[PDB]
């Protein structure tokens, strides 16, 4: 079957580079030399004013907040059309689809943020803006308190150093996960995700030939991401406790639905 | 554009359903079926005439055969919507509950094409089954057939074809006033657009008739209570009829309706 798999991520990959707005491949062009550096209120105002680039206006944190749900809309969007041209995904019914990107949506975005990030900032607006992780940090919680742990997650999973080809067999199998809740079709599922782990085994081989143990160390990226959303969205629930004037889209409010 | 929208909805119509109305009637006059009206006619038919869990008895299996006609047709109105204009559009879990709550009123309506007062078309119109021997099956299964032949009879009176039945199902199945849906305005903004694209198709096509437009306006009511009549009979038969297997599709849908 082997010859099967190196077709299948072939088709993974396809359907990330027809899909994704920005590929890791773009933007560590971008970060390696240009985009304009928000890093205070002035140059976040001067950005918003046409230099770079939602609910009515409320403060500098709450502004920053709602751009990170634009870029989750936006990326869920994408998300939706890449496991759309994924093999099987949209051969289950519509219902187990949205079941499998309602709980893989997060962990692929904080997979996939670390390809726009280095440790001092972040990529925003197709890469003509670059926001710093000390403006960001500057920020008043509990919104901040959302910034850091991604930051540290991404740099760390930057280390690794994989490719979009990488890339695209990693967030496939992070969405065909076969143990979300109200999953209807587990064994297809489950069928689906070993086909993908196999065929992600088979490519770190020949793409990482001298890594050594990559894929089990992708396999803990996949279970750190878990625990990552989990507390993100802990931190989330507070926000929505404490922060009563604060809107949360519609999209988002369906996905953190218990 | 308003007739452009209705021959787009007609094509994904002609599309996506296999058996048509224009289909069904050639085959329901002589232009032949097993006709299928006792234990033996249903065996010969199982047999290879005409064409599951284990069997359990005569009423439990053809109970069985309704829900992977429903689970079929599912299949069928899902690849329907998503060739609708703007249904696409909408973020997945607005389409999966669009076909939660709408499958089964828009299931009911499409019957009536294989249907007429004697019994229904089964298996491509191989088959042929008796509203009689349907009739006779042991309660509470024969509970769900006659209302739906009521209906339909009463709904093939109003003569219309697939053309007419292409917008009128488009219409059932964008409908703004669905119990949790995310994007009510923009269904409301479809569902408009399809009805009176409706409207105008009935005047092209049947200018002599009196009062359909607002005849299939009640029509699109009276599936509503139909289905939640059919919703209550069949989560009585899952809580008597504790050995009979309800499919998971069908789990997922029934779950909240009430
Ligand atoms: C590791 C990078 C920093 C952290 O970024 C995060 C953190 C959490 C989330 C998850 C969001 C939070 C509302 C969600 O729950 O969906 C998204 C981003 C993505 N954020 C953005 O895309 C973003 C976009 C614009 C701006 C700014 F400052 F330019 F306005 C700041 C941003 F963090
Ligand atoms: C107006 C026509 C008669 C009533 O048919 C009904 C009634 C309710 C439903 C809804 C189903 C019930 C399990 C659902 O809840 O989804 C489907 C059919 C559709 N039934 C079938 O497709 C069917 C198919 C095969 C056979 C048989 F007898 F040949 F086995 C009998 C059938 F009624
Ligand atoms: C195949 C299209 C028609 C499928 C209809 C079945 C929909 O079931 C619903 O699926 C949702 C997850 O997507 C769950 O959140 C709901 O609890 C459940 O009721
Ligand atoms: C666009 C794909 C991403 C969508 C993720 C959001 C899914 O939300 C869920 O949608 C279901 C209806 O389908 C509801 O039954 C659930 O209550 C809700 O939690």
């Amino acid at each position: 079957q082997v010859a099967d798999l190196k077709a299948f991520s072939k088709h993974i990959y396809n359907a990330y580079l027809k899909n994704f707005n920005m590929t890791k491949k773009k933007a560590r062009s971008i970060l390696t030399g240009a985009p304009f550096v928000i890093h205070d209120i002035e140059t976040l105002w001067q950005a918003e004013k046409g230099l770079v680039w939602l609910p009515p206006y409320k403060e500098i944190s709450v502004h920053v907040f709602y751009r990170c749900q634009c870029t989750t809309v936006e990326t869920v969007r994408e998300l939706t059309e890449f496991a759309k041209s994924i093999p099987s995904f949209s051969s289950l019914f519509l219902n187990d689809q949205v079941t499998l990107l309602k709980y893989g949506v997060h962990e692929a975005i904080f997979a996939m943020l670390a390809s726009i990030v280095n440790k001092d900032g972040l990529l925003v607006a197709n890469g003509s803006g670059f926001v710093t992780r000390e403006f960001l940090r500057s920020l008043r919680k509990p919104f901040s308190d959302i910034i850091e742990p991604k930051f540290e997650f991404a740099v760390k999973f930057n280390a690794l150093e994989l490719d979009d080809s990488d890339l695209a067999l990693f967030i496939a199998a992070i969405i065909l996960c076969g143990d979300r809740p109200g999953l209807m079709n587990v064994p297809r599922v489950e069928a689906i995700q070993d086909t993908i782990l196999r065929a992600l085994e088979f490519h770190l081989q020949a793409n990482h030939p001298d890594a050594q143990y990559l894929f089990p160390k992708l396999l803990q990226k996949m279970a750190d991401l878990r625990q990552l959303v989990t507390e993100h969205a802990q931190m989330m629930q507070r926000i929505k406790k404490t922060e009563t004037e604060t809107s949360l889209h519609p999209l988002l409010q369906e996905i953190y639905k218990d």
